DNA sequence: ATTATGACGCT
DNA sequence: AGCGTCAT
């Protein structure tokens, strides 16, 4: 009753820049724009493989982790641009910078969370007492959020998608108690309002657009986000979540989409994000732990706690490289040859990191993979790292694994190598 | 040959 | 510390 928190104390959004590589890519090259169209790296086997593909290019079928032969068999007139190649690899540094102007430009608004390169978490909650004392009680115009979905309306008692979305609007502002500054829904509404102002400012600085959702918590404002892409926003009162989750696999939850949801799925016989409401907390930590079945608890009502971290900037700097099939690597020459490759692009980007950011990282990770496992990685160790020298950087990522290794010569390395990775980590303050 | 990154949890 | 999971 009065004492059942509701998780609404917050307000929190998250922006997500639309097939973000592709945008960066049209803005460069206006031969691309509003065509169907998609990113890739490498060329030589089957055309490259897609990591990102515009939305026209979508409505042919043409999806990321698709060889780009294959894309072209699906959309003909597809086109396409390729990653940059540095010292034999794909190179993401104009992504990285491009991301980098988004995120300060949201900082403008709002501290956020960087969570991924073209996407970051807003708390908002501050920023909009602030503009609600500002409003002195005035209503919120419809013409506030000209970009802006409710979800669930309309309801009850008319042919195009722009009509829908304002008299979703519509309905949603004429239920609005404007007078009440601690209202929840009123809360979420002047969220909106500053984020359409935030995305507009993308829009205007960059060229680049962005979809956006807006709740009380991450999960709510992440799920939101992806149900109104491409160019709009999308608004989830905690009032809506018994109707959004009725229908909502539970895949669909950030978090849920791999092992541990196909385990909530086959052990409670359930597909539905609502039903797991019927158990009580006891029984879903008694399934899943205690922090989980807490956090599905509360997550099934709409409620969850994560807070968004003052994180604009990467907490590791990485360099991977797969070398799969017939690539692989089997000599001693060619594992340092690569070895030196990630750690000249390593320390580009970190000398590049020290100067924008004051500080130094101190921890260095190998990871690689060998020829026949089917995990990730096959092997990670850390040393330390002192200086920002690719030489030896890379002659300490070899002197670390160079025990892997089973090859009684020593020119051959066997079983051949299928992935090496360099990550600086553990940054202080310099 | 579904690649190149990232974040975070477990023990 | 080293390994696994999740995102995409
Ligand atoms: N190198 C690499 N980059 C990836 C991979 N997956 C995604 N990316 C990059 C390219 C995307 O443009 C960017 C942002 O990813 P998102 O999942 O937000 O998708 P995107 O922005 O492309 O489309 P969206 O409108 O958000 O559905 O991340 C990958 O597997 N490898
Ligand atoms: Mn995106
Ligand atoms: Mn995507
Ligand atoms: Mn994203």
């Amino acid at each position: 009753g009065p004492h059942m928190a509701t998780g609404q104390d917050r307000v929190v959004a998250l922006v997500d820049m639309d097939c973000f590589f592709v945008q960066v890519e049209q803005r460069q090259n206006p031969h691309l724009r509003n065509k169907p169209c998609a990113v890739v790296q490498y060329k030589s086997w089957k055309g490259g493989g897609i990591i990102a593909v515009s939305y026209e290019a979508r409505a042919f079928g043409v999806t990321r982790s698709m060889w780009a032969d294959d894309a072209k068999k699906l959309c003909p007139d597809l086109l396409l641009a390729q990653v940059r190649e540095s010292r034999g690899k794909a190179n993401l540094t104009k992504y990285r910078e491009a991301s980098v102007e988004v995120m300060e430009i949201m900082s403008r608004f709002a501290v956020i969370e960087r969570a991924s390169i073209d996407e970051a978490y807003v708390d908002l909650t501050s920023a909009v007492q602030e503009r609600l004392q500002k409003l002195q009680g005035q209503p919120i115009s419809a013409d506030l959020l000209p970009s802006t979905y409710i979800e669930g309306l309309p309801q009850g008692p008319t042919v195009q998608k722009e009509g829908m979305r304002k008299q979703g609007l519509f309905q949603w502002l004429d239920s609005l108690q404007i007078d009440n500054l601690t209202s929840p829904d009123l809360q979420l509404t002047v969220g909106a309002v500053i984020v359409e102002e935030m995305r507009a400012a993308i829009e205007r600085e960059t060229g680049f657009q962005c979809s956006a959702g807006i709740s009380h918590n991450k999960v709510l404002a992440k799920l939101a986000c992806g149900l109104n892409k491409p160019n709009r926003q999308t608004l989830v009162s905690h009032g809506s979540v018994p109707q959004l989750f009725s229908q909502m696999p539970i895949r669909k939850i950030r978090s849920l989409g791999g092992k541990l949801g196909a385990s909530v799925i086959e052990i409670l016989g359930i597909e539905y994000m609502g039903e797991l409401t019927q158990f009580t907390e006891s029984q879903l930590q008694s399934h899943f732990g205690e922090k989980n079945g807490s956090w599905l608890y509360a997550m099934c009502r709409g409620i969850e706690h994560d807070p968004v971290k003052p994180r604009q900037l990467p907490k590791t700097i990485g360099c991977s490289k797969n070398f799969p099939g017939k690539t692989a690597l089997a000599t001693r020459e060619q594992v340092q040859w690569w070895l030196l490759q990630l750690a000249q692009e390593l320390e580009e980007r970190l000398t590049k990191d020290r100067n924008d950011n004051d500080r130094v990282a101190t921890q260095l990770v190998v990871s690689i993979r060998v020829q026949g496992d089917k995990r990730l990685s096959s092997l990670r160790r850390c040393c330390a790292l002192t200086r920002y020298d690719a030489h030896k950087m890379s002659h300490d990522a070899f002197t670390v694994i160079k025990n892997c290794n089973t090859s009684g010569i020593q020119t051959e390395w066997s079983p051949p190598l299928t992935m090496l990775f360099l990550c600086a980590t553990k940054f202080s303050a310099s």
